């Protein structure tokens, strides 16, 4: 194939220079499991057993024994396929633009296929990270003009049937009120028998700045860590900051039995076979990716929104 | 429900069965404290041998034949073991080719599963029940804790072991960590470890107690003060703190020493399949699982149990 | 539909794609009446000569130099062959993995099929159209027969071949087999086979005509009477009867002799795939099928068409 198709060879040679997505830091290694899918949905069935009554004592003769029942639950996760197009130089014409220092036309912003693919892949990876963190697809700093997505396609912030706390605009700068809301949410958390798990917290830069203030010689960060350790069986608590969030605090456990990320094996950017060609030196290429695949147990995620108005 | 062929888009099927994991009760005992016994039902008697000095030693000088003596003593303890069984339905082995596709394991409509999956789920549930019994000493399947199964005498858990230290926090002081810590100090003072005090200690608390503990001490924490207090008496060795949802307004403190507390479970305590399998002309079969309860042994006045009365 | 998992009970699935079959027009001709020609689009021309009498013969008495003449004429017989092409959509080859499973051959929701199945179905449809053209002589996709494609001259079928014998049975006497057979006898008498009369004959009728024929004659049947009548003119040679659902209230009679009726179809007349394949970044591709029309040649007053008017 590499003897016939130059673009595949170039992609293979340059694919090692693409940085890993930062979303991997929001999950544990056991929480992520790939699936073989491009577009459609995946049905996940969870099987459970329950005890009908007290166990029966085996003494003398007996024929009536207590039973153990079974139940099933079906979960449907939607996956969507998306594509992007980009223009680049032609392989047979690169030699006419291979300058001593670089390759390409600065005047016309025309790049070699390898560099163009690397940059496009990095941008698409950033977009995927934003979708995974937020659950919405947008390219504006305001977050509007969102692309409409299918149902059962949720992120960490817009997952339904979770715990939602809202801090009023009057208390927007009161860390005591924010921590009171956090305590209420943590109390409402329901981790059941899986409470012995590490916890992950994601905060916006403003909240990160507010956390390092002295506690009203202790810090609000330390108080929050102790409060979360009070419920996670005193195990690890991790704190992360993301510029993609705005006055949002996310708390969730890193347990594969409660939250699972089952992305498609083609989720990350992948080149497409079709290449547009003409008589000029400009050619176009396509990159495909897949979105969707977050599953969470009901009432296991705490989302705090600090209203600004 | 979609009116088009949505089953066409079901291009991936993942089935969550879980796995039989190690019981959580192992975290409450040291490796040396657990010793299996060969029994299924009845009682077993264990004899502890003991020695003592009758007088001061004798100086071996010149000729002498009247020497001091060393005496011996024995104590007999009887432990009861109970056998219990559960029954579950499953698909017959020959019907799997008809009731199992590549995207299916069993009847989703009728909740019918093959033997392996059904046995694994039942084993997990029974292991959870065994852990509850070991921690509490009672058998129940209700969150209220009522409808308890009546058990044999000499069958106790950590919480309900007799001849141990029991402290009660009044309902008027149910939210006073100072009063709770005063009661804990009284219990620790009443603890009697003898020459085995140089041992690690284990504390088990409920989530509400943990929430109260992580509060600042009235920059120190109630948990740190409790750890220091326990280290004052355990020769400053390891003190472990654990939280369990099976407890409610209870605090358990005990040492991890085999010389004081031991666990001698039956070698069939964990779930075991039975040989009898019910079969008929249909495709549904039934199977049985056995498990054995009992075997906790403790010395007198070596466990502190604090109960915070709610009303 | 069902409110439970009805898909669980779909143990096996079957897909009917059919198979490309031979055209039914082969049954309408003898093996020696068909000869392929190598021409995709164009014409084939032949020259034929004829003579005729201008006036009465001249009596040669005494002296005369003004004599009646015998005239001659030439005719150019031209056959036009026309190329046509259709386009169809299908799945891209590298997308069948994601758009096809063991329970689905294609996308049922959007009616999108793999290349092989789509080509087979399209070829079947095109062969049906070719058979309709060969029988009727017109190309249309409407039951009314309107919006016909404008074809080149000298592109006729058996039914629309000009200068042949046509009989019309009135609407009132549609049920009267005696009147129908009277019209058939009139046409058969008007038939002109010349020296090639000793040849097998072929009759094509509609099912209603067959039902009317299998009635007793006003023992012996109307079919037997018709066969004997046709034998009387074809020198008691084979007379074949075929029923075709394509015709409606039409009876076609013609000899199976290569000297009177000939078929010279293009060797590329039957459907053939095209090399061009349309591809894009999506998972849908397009392909093309080519076929050639034209090539039926016949003598005058050798094809009899009886039409039973319904109004």
């Amino acid at each position: 194939l590499f003897d016939e198709n130059y673009y595949a060879k170039a992609v293979a040679n340059i694919i090692g220079e693409v940085k890993d997505p930062i979303m991997y830091k929001w999950f544990s290694p056991d929480q992520i499991e790939d699936v073989d899918l491009q577009m459609g949905y995946q049905k996940t069935v969870k099987w459970d057993a329950f005890l009908n009554a007290n166990p029966t004592t085996i003494a003398n003769e007996v024929n009536t024994i207590s039973t153990i029942g079974f139940s099933s639950e079906v979960v449907r996760l939607n996956y969507l396929k998306l594509q992007y197009k980009f223009r680049h130089l032609k392989q047979t014409s690169e030699k006419f633009y291979t300058s001593d220092s670089y390759i390409g036309d600065i005047n016309n912003n025309l790049l070699p296929f390898a560099q163009a693919y690397k940059l496009a892949s990095s941008e698409i990876i950033k977009l995927i990270n934003h979708f995974v963190l937020t659950g919405t697809v947008s390219i504006q700093k305001d977050g509007k003009n969102q692309k409409r997505l299918l149902p059962n396609m949720y992120g960490l912030l817009n997952m339904p049937e979770q715990i939602k706390e809202e801090v009023a605009s009057g208390d927007k700068d009161k860390m005591d009120k924010i921590f009171e809301k956090i305590e209420a949410g943590l109390s409402k958390l329901e981790l059941g028998d899986e409470f012995s798990t590490p916890m992950m917290v994601i905060v916006d830069p403003a909240t990160s700045l507010k956390l390092v203030k002295p506690y009203a010689c202790e810090k609000w960060e330390d108080v929050l860590i102790q409060t979360i350790k009070a419920i996670n069986n005193r195990e690890d608590v991790y704190i992360e900051t993301s510029n993609l969030l705005k006055h949002k605090i996310l708390i969730y456990p890193l347990n594969s039995e409660l939250i699972k990320f089952k992305p498609s094996k083609y989720m990350l950017p992948t080149p497409n076979e079709q290449v547009d060609k003409d008589s000029t030196d400009v050619a176009h290429s396509y990159i495909d990716f897949v979105l969707g695949g977050l599953l969470a147990t009901r009432k296991t995620i705490l989302q705090v929104n600090i209203k600004q108005s």
